[PDB]
């Protein structure tokens, strides 16, 4: 779609118990827990802000790890 | 048998940018790249080494039930 598009996410079954959980234990709705945590994920700061960190890991990690 | 189930993720541009620039911007296929990052986002540390934290970053996993 190129402005808000859809795809299947689609998880293997501790990845989508541990994403759905992370919402339905937590407090967000997957579309809002995926969202806020994969925004929080590689794009960082909600306005704290003691915040500089080793999300720098899921960074170097995914990425040198890859 | 559900060892993998779906929901249709669905993104504003910027998170599909992001999400898939990573990704590569795609080599590395965001089903692919969102699960190795998601993998590594609810599922490191590595105790440094590289790396701790998300401390402070799934700290705003508080800041978005906050």
């Amino acid at each position: 779609a190129r402005d808000d598009p859809h795809f299947n996410f689609r998880m293997p079954m501790e990845v989508r118990e541990k994403l759905k959980f992370r919402a339905e234990a937590n407090g967000r709705s997957m579309n809002s827990e995926l969202l806020q945590i994969v925004q929080d994920a590689l794009s960082k700061p909600s306005p704290v802000t003691g915040y500089r960190n080793d999300a720098e890991r899921l960074a170097d990690e995914q990425s040198e790890l890859v």
